[PDB]
């Protein structure tokens, strides 16, 4: 079984990536798809918002994973979902160790390119498996 | 038909990419595979022009033959009859231009690739210039 890991994001590039996976792997029987989303404290203001922020992120994680899950399940793919927490980029690369292909959507608004996202200089070099980049 | 374009080089990374293509797309009857090799433009030192002019040009054509034969054999023995394209020019420009007419570009990442540098990041210029999705094999 070929294990695909798709790092989802709320971007149009990830929407194109989802369609592309379907176009390229949708008729493949020996193939599973896993959607990964990673839920991402200093100063009084940040500390007081902690609970509201944690709630917002849990809600965002559920909605985004459901949106991508529904996209696939109505078109013949029953994906797995993995929701992690930590630094998004590091957690994606760590999860990828157990898969055969990592798929990412690349765009300016990608979680990969956030100001504080890790591995912006070496992502492909650090990836333990092949990487498919869709724009 | 989904059109795969595979840029071939004389690297172990490219050997890994070829096998990965077989593993991921080998059983797919709606795939075509095209191999591309780009011969670089002529530049030599004067010392080499004097010492070996005839045989460096000959060796450069032999590289193209030997590479395309190696990968043609690899795939044909596993049931895939690939198309083969040989260009001459600036490899990066040539591969990216050819890629416009395909569905997936596959490259083995290596310091010795046609790019002469390993892929480091998704932010890499080559990745950003690619007109189609790119699959990078390490």
């Amino acid at each position: 079984m070929k294990k695909l890991l798709f790092a989802i994001d709320d971007t149009e590039a990830c929407e194109r990536a989802a369609q592309y996976i379907l176009d390229m792997f949708g008729k493949d029987a020996d193939c599973t798809l896993t959607l990964i989303h990673v839920k991402p404290l200093y100063g009084e203001a940040v500390l007081a918002a902690y609970d509201e922020i944690e709630m917002k992120e849990e809600e965002k994680a559920k909605l985004l994973t459901q949106k991508f899950s529904t996209f696939f399940t109505e078109k013949g793919i029953n994906p797995f979902v993995v929701i992690k927490e930590g630094e998004p980029v590091e957690m994606v690369l760590e999860e990828a160790k157990d898969y055969n292909l990592l798929i990412i959507g690349s765009s300016e608004n990608s979680f990969l390119n956030k100001i504080f996202a890790s591995h912006q200089d070496d992502f492909i070099q650090k990836a333990p498996i092949p990487v498919l980049i869709v724009k």
